[PDB]
């Protein structure tokens, strides 16, 4: 069938670690680690958006890229 998105983000922070955990806490997610297929990928949780949803949370994505420090962001779906 259809696929919902989830509450997480990957996201390229070429800065590292230390900013990955920086990005989370201000922008309003926990970090869950690193993930992908570069070093600097991260993936985060949202801390108030919905687990599971059919709405593409673009708005959120925007806030993450939009940071300098990311420089590249997408909204996961569910497994
Ligand atoms: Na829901
Ligand atoms: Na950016
Ligand atoms: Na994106």
């Amino acid at each position: 069938g259809k696929r919902q998105f989830v509450n997480e983000w990957a996201a390229e922070i070429p800065g590292g670690p230390e900013a990955a955990s920086a990005i989370a806490e201000e922008l309003g997610y926990d970090l869950l680690g690193q993930i992908g297929s570069l070093e600097n990928h991260y993936l985060f949780k949202h801390k108030n958006h919905p687990a599971r949803s059919a709405a593409s949370a673009f708005h959120i994505t925007k806030r993450l890229s939009d940071d300098d420090r990311v420089i590249w962001a997408e909204q996961q779906y569910e497994k």
